[PDB]
């Protein structure tokens, strides 16, 4: 048996001084990186005179040359107000797909110019972001087809085939010769000999990236391969420096290209680039190895070293690298690349950049939770490391090749002057990309301007290949603090644009300071309170402290004790065995008898006045101390909850951040509520599922301690030795033995609990059944006050994603693997429907399949692990059961090989499984289970209906660019959590506050503000709760009350209306390219239970007034109170003689007294389906309490997380730098 | 349609154009309905016209008009209410509903 | 253009036609040009030959 962590992360090589110091430099503080790129980048008071000179006369030439744009142009001919425009270039683009010309010409002629462009599964519109920049400048993240079809129409019925016509030349122009240098390799050559001929050079990129499956990168590298044959014969023996080479993306060749799959990066991808290597030197062209995103960089570095070092290359200098100057360790990344260069004899050809993916690494270091950016945050910054870091390669040109790629004329000046009066060709060049440099460098390149050569960064492929690094172009370009944004800018003097970025720094108050409108990761929720931290996993200082304190973790000798208020109880002993590897045993459990859990309520009981007492900001305290050491453990929490639950590491971190999340988030919420008169419930018994065996443990028990209630925690027996801990932790941040009692057991113990006389609330999660079971027994319970005892019970999910044509399959695959197979499928918002369009569904299904069999299923005491095992054999013999059913009925099955070594744990392979109609599924399968169903566009509608009647509602997801769809999936699905272009497992707390309705729960949601309020007995009102809205049956209902004598109750009627929070529509704070919405809608039919006709009336003002239809109990005899209703009202009102036949209801009011309210209740928890979150009161509360029925559970919670960053970048961050 | 706005000009050709800024990403969930109905009885051309009703409708639309600073002019597409349908013939009752049901109205 | 080069003139034939005061009969001629600009921006913006007159 392999020792746990013995081969967590090793690194690909031993760390040398060098290599250490790029690790160190990491995620440096700002204020640090700059001091020393500000004196390397010093030069004389004549030079820095002399470069604005010569930076003022490029400008001066770039402006006067400076032309209207084709686009421009066409815009002003017709007139063509911006969507005109983007519809316009939607069109011609969609023509262009049109592969004859006279074909394309006969359908413009005789059916696109009249008329009807419709008429001739794809929407026309799906690039419009795209065209949106180049018309606009400015990137909108989704597409508003509604409005491009209304303007195209407009448009053509204005200006007719001539403006299609113009659309189309200019369309062809710039997808054929200004994005791109050709649409194949012999196209571009050709079109490389003008510039060549005037002293220019070329690299080409053949655009791939980011490879999905095996078939796409053997797909590029033999499109690399190709190129390199055609750009080595046009070479003809010019050379590394006068001829031409070729670029690569090392993602584009490997689908695993990351640290975490270091050891396959070594074994499969360095052999691929070595041949492609090979093949460069024989033809003596230059191959350079583009820079991609941060967490790439170092692995990147093991790869050029072996390639340098690599005796079958030598002979060769064409081995080139790009450094990325925005990053904290570009300064020392080179210092490494010029001592290999030094150590090989390889002239590495290093070109400089500033960087390509600067929205993309703020989202990234603040979704993690990093101590800080791998990027600067003032663009001024990235100025002042671009010409240090250029000072550092002057220096070292005997020894490498600098290339300074950069299009901002300031930058070349001060370089160009840097380098001084010494030039041969191959000392250092210049290098910009195709059509965007030509204009600045034609006034560079050539005898009769400064001189120096020139190498263009080519682009070759087909319109579709071009999209993806055209966004990445467009938006850079139209960034406020760009370059070329800001010398098209009228406003922006030359002296400005000459502006020595290293004298601004120089003298600003503090050197390197954080840009003020980007926050730290710690810092995204402000004041409110403090983001919990990751942990960096590309990282090798990470990885090795984390390798060792994991290992120190796996030789402790973790218990799990029934922990009573009077100390350790004793019980039946067993092992808990490591899920992946049942010969590694994790600790030990003594579980608890069920008359020491009906003990330990007693004694949580005679304790709770006690706690309670506890001022709330001091039982808030506790919790963020509890926070506090959680953050400082983390490491050794990870290694427990690897080991116990079979998660990976990076779940395991993300679970602990949750942890830590819902501890500080309800310590804020009780700061801004919790007040004399929100009096506790009494003991409250915690149940918790296996699956998040810290997380929503924690979560739950903080919530009911917050709020003044002393705890039985009963944690799922599957997972007793992390709830041990975090019940440890909680007791040493204060909270006394007798507020918090660990019950380690099975549901007999849970049940237990929840029988005891004395339990005054019930938190459940887990699964729907075993809900059901609980509800039945608080059914039988009424608390001291004759009143229901509260349920939270949150429960499993049949979570959906819809995919239409217009997603991109690349982003699909990737959130469909995260969210269908992290954590082996055992998250309850696990993506269990994939939903296809009809016509992407067999790409996208080959996608997936290529992608699913890159995983790597094993015990996840190793950081290559992807999916780990499941938690039980029971749960896999279960899970198994379901594949087989399916198999059998005829269901395609796609499934990856499980690995020998899985056979000692309990694994269940990653499977997709097609089925036809989406009733096919029958229950939440608990699993690594993704099922595939295909829709044609046309019955999207239908579709969302199947999703909702299977009765869950938790988790759903929508791909798609399309504004009408968005509009109408959201607003006609029925889910508690909703995800637009991302995947659907995010749950960050207070930011997508969690839970859903139906089958999957009765809310409120955990890490939202309603939470804290069910914990006791009158709830606050939570921090910006409260709506302006008044439903408007409500008002009909309050009039017609008025109209029959009622006015007490029309009063009443009309303060519920106010008191309503409906409606309330919120944004929450969180990180950048995202946007996380809150809304409160009704809850759907609410089943009333009324005794008396004022009673009944303000049952039905509750109910409208938080914007719910009702059946009313036609047992109650009450028909004649409600004669002659408005027919706004009546359309919302119906009678009930069979509640079963009438449901499922979303909630529920009852009137009566102590024994009608349990006979009633009795009555609602055996009607099938949902659990109902029922409220009760006597008629005489009714009269004394104008809240005796809570709006708060009459409203129903609705998160949505958006990702605005899904077109390619961030239009928010392009204002910043 | 009012004077000094953009429905204007189009009650006075044969054709109606589209008006600037005229468009709704919203779908009325009643028109949405239909259509699913029209499916089911197999009449495709009217479940065609409907979905095409309901997406080219402008109910819904709310904007903003460029005017002073100190207001805020907005401009809005509602439904007009209850619509008087006249029909002689089932598909032209269905094409009817569509119309009015797309933009809102009852009948 | 030319009822706002003729709104002096303009604005004296309402006030003793109409009954109109002269910040009145102002914002009646401001009207009448508005009407005429933004008929014509509408029209430039959206009629074209399938648009026929009635
Ligand atoms: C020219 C070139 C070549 C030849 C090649 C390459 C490149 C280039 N790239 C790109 C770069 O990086 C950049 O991005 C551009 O170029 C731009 O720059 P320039 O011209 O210099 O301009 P300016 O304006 O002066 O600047 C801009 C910049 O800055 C920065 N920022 C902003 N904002 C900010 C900043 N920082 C800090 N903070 C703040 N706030 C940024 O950076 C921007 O951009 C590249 N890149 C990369 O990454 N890599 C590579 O490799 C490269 N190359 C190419 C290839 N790839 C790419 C793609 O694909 O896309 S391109
Ligand atoms: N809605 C959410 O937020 C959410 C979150 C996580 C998990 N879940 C659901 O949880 C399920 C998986 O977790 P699980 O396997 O641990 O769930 P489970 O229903 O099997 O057990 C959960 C807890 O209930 C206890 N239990 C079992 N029988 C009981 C009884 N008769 N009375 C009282 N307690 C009893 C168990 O000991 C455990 O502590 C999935 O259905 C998942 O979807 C929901
Ligand atoms: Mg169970």
């Amino acid at each position: 048996a392999p020792a746990p962590f013995a081969d967590f992360a090793p690194p690909v090589r031993p760390q040398s001084t060098l290599r250490r110091a790029i690790t160190a430099a990491y995620r440096r503080p700002e204020t640090e990186c700059l001091p020393p790129l500000v004196e390397a980048a010093t030069q004389s008071k004549e030079i820095r005179d002399a470069a604005a000179s010569t930076a003022r006369k490029l400008i001066e030439a770039l402006r006067g040359k400076h032309s209207g744009s084709g686009v421009e142009g066409l815009v002003q001919e017709y007139s063509l107000s911006s969507q005109e425009g983007v519809a316009l270039m939607c069109l011609a683009e969609a023509l262009l797909r049109i592969p004859d010309t006279a074909t394309r010409d006969a359908l413009i002629r005789d059916k696109i110019a009249d008329g009807n462009w419709k008429s001739h599964s794809r929407s026309l519109f799906v690039n419009a972001a795209t065209w949106g920049l180049v018309v606009t400048g400015k990137l909108t993240s989704t597409v508003n087809d509604r409005s491009l079809a209304a303007a195209l129409t407009r448009l053509i019925s204005r200006c007719g085939e001539p403006v299609i016509r113009r659309g189309v030349d200019m369309a062809m122009r710039m997808m054929g010769e200004q994005f791109v240098t050709g649409e194949t390799i012999r196209e571009a050559l050709k079109r490389s000999k003008e510039l060549e001929e005037k002293g220019f050079s070329y690299s080409y990129d053949m655009l791939g990236e980011a490879a999905t499956t095996a078939a796409d990168a053997e797909r590029y590298y033999r499109d690399y391969e190709s190129a390199i044959h055609a750009i080595g014969k046009a070479s003809a023996g010019r050379g590394i420096y006068e001829g031409p080479g070729i670029s690569i993306k090392l993602s584009a060749l490997h689908p695993r290209y990351s640290r975490a799959q270091a050891a396959r990066v070594m074994g499969e991808l360095l052999p691929r680039v070595k041949a492609l290597a090979l093949l460069a030197k024989n033809y003596d062209i230059g191959l350079n190895i583009d820079a991609e995103e941060a967490d790439r960089l170092e692995l990147s570095l093991d790869l050029l070293e072996v390639l340098c070092l690599d005796g079958d290359l030598s002979g060769w200098n064409g081995m080139g690298f790009v450094v990325q100057a925005y990053g904290k360790r570009c300064p020392f990344v080179l210092d490494f690349i010029i001592d290999l260069a030094r150590r090989s004899g390889r002239r590495i050809m290093v070109r400089l950049v500033k960087g390509a993916y600067w929205d993309a690494e703020i989202k990234r270091a603040q979704l993690d939770g990093l101590a800080d950016f791998p990027v600067f945050t003032r663009k001024i910054h990235t100025d002042v490391s671009y010409i240090a870091c250029a000072a550092k390669l002057l220096a070292a040109t005997d020894v490498v090749f600098p290339q300074f790629a950069t299009h901002n004329a300031q930058t070349l000046a001060a370089i160009y002057h840097m380098a001084g009066k010494d030039f041969h060709v191959g000392k250092y060049e210049f290098q910009c990309l195709h059509g965007m440099g030509e204009p600045l460098y034609e006034e560079v390149v050539g005898r009769g301007k400064l001189d120096r050569p020139c190498r263009i960064y080519a682009p070759v492929g087909t319109h579709e290949t071009l999209l993806a690094y055209l966004v990445r172009r467009l938006l850079e370009n139209g960034a406020n603090s760009s370059f070329v944004h800001r010398i098209n800018d009228p406003k922006v003097s030359i002296d400005e644009l000459i502006a020595d970025p290293v004298e601004v720094v120089r003298a600003m108050p503090v050197v390197g300071a954080k840009h003020d409108r980007i926050a730290l990761p710690a810092e995204l929720f402000g004041d409110a309170r403090t983001n919990s931290a990751g942990l960096d996993l590309s990282n090798e200082e990470t990885l090795a402290s984390l390798t060792e304190a994991l290992r120190e973790s796996a030789a402790m000798k973790w218990t799990a004790l029934p922990q009573l208020a009077t100390g350790p109880a004793a019980g039946e002993t067993r092992t808990v065995l490591n899920p992946g590897d049942h010969r590694d045993v994790v600790g030990s459990v003594t579980e608890t008898s069920e008359e020491d859990a009906r003990r330990a309520v007693r004694l949580a009981a005679d304790a709770a006045p006690d706690w309670a007492a506890v001022p709330p900001s001091e039982r808030a305290a506790c919790l963020d101390r509890a926070a506090e050491l959680m953050q400082a453990r983390m490491p050794t929490l990870l290694g427990l909850i690897i080991r116990e639950a079979g998660k990976s590491a990076l779940n395991a971190i993300a679970e602990v951040r949750e942890a830590i999340d819902f501890l500080r988030y309800y310590a804020e919420q009780t700061r801004r509520t919790l007040g004399p008169g929100h009096g506790p419930l009494g003991p409250i018994v915690c149940i918790s599922p296996w699956n998040f065996p810290l997380a929503i443990f924690t979560g739950q028990i903080a919530a009911a301690l917050v709020a003044g209630n002393p705890v039985l925690a009963k944690p799922a027996e599957e997972t007793p030795l992390i709830a041990a801990e975090g019940v440890r932790i909680l007791r040493e941040a204060g909270i006394p033995a007798s507020a918090l009692q660990l019950l380690p057991g099975d549901g007999r113990v849970g049940a237990a609990l929840v029988a005891a006389a004395e339990t005054a609330g019930v938190m459940f999660t887990g699964s729907t059944e075993v809900a059901r079971l609980i509800q039945a027994q608080l059914a039988d319970r009424l608390s001291p006050a004759g009143r229901p005892i509260p349920l939270i019970a949150e429960t499993g999910g049949q979570n959906a994603m819809i995919v239409d044509s217009s997603a991109l399959a690349e982003q699909v695959v990737g959130d469909v693997i995260t969210s269908a197979f992290d954590s082996a499928g055992q998250r309850c918002s696990a993506l269990r429907v994939l939903c296809l369009q009809e016509d992407v569904a067999d790409r996208i299904l080959t996608m997936l399949k290529g992608a699913l069999h890159e995983l790597h299923i094993g015990r996840t005491d190793r950081l290559s692990v992807d999916v780990g095992p499941v938690i039980t054999s029971e749960a896999k013999d279960n899970i198994e059961k379901h594949i087989e059913r399916m198999r059998g009925l005829g269901r395609k099955v796609e499934q990856i090989g499980l690995a020998s070594e899985t056979g000692v744990g309990t694994f269940v392979p990653p499977t997709i499984i097609e089925l036809e109609k989406l009733s096919d599924l029958q229950r939440e399968v608990f699993g690594p289970v993704l099922h595939v169903i295909r829709y044609r566009r046309d019955d999207l509608d239908r579709l969302v209906d199947d999703v909702n009647a299977t009765g869950y509602g938790l988790t759903f997801g929508l791909h798609t660019r399309l504004d009408e769809t968005i509009a109408h999936v959201t607003s006609r699905i029925k889910a508690g959590n909703l995800y637009i272009n991302r995947n659907i497992i995010g749950a960050v707390v207070g930011v997508q506050p969690f839970g859903g309705r139906g089958l999957s729960g009765t809310g409120p949601k955990a890490g939202g503000p309603l939470y804290l309020g069910r914990l006791v007995t009158t709830a606050p009102v939570p921090p910006q709760h409260s709506s302006v809205h008044t439903d408007p049956v409500l008002l009909d209902f309050a009039k017609w009350l008025d109209g029959k004598g009622a006015r007490a109750e029309a009063e009443a009627a009309r303060n519920a209306g106010s008191s309503s929070a409906l409606g309330l529509d919120l944004e929450l704070p969180g990180p950048v390219g995202e946007r996380n919405l809150y809304t409160l809608h009704a809850r759907g039919r609410i089943l009333l239970v009324p005794a008396t006709e004022s009673g009944l009336y303000h049952q039905l003002a509750a109910a409208l007034a938080t914007g719910n239809s009702v059946a009313i109990d036609a047992a109650s005899g009450l028909q004649a109170s409600l004669k002659n209703l408005p027919q706004t009202v009546g359309l919302r009102v119906s009678w009930s003689k069979d509640w079963a036949a009438d449901g499922p209801f979303a909630g529920a009011l009852v009137e009566g007294d102590a024994e009608r309210i349990r006979a009633v209740n009795k009555a609602i928890a055996a009607l099938p389906g949902p659990l109902l979150l029922v409220q009760a009161a006597s008629s005489g509360e009714i009269a004394r309490n104008p809240d005796a029925y809570c709006l708060n559970w009459l409203v129903e919670e609705v998160s949505a997380s958006i990702n605005t960053a899904a077109a390619g970048g961030n239009a928010s961050l392009m204002a910043i730098g």
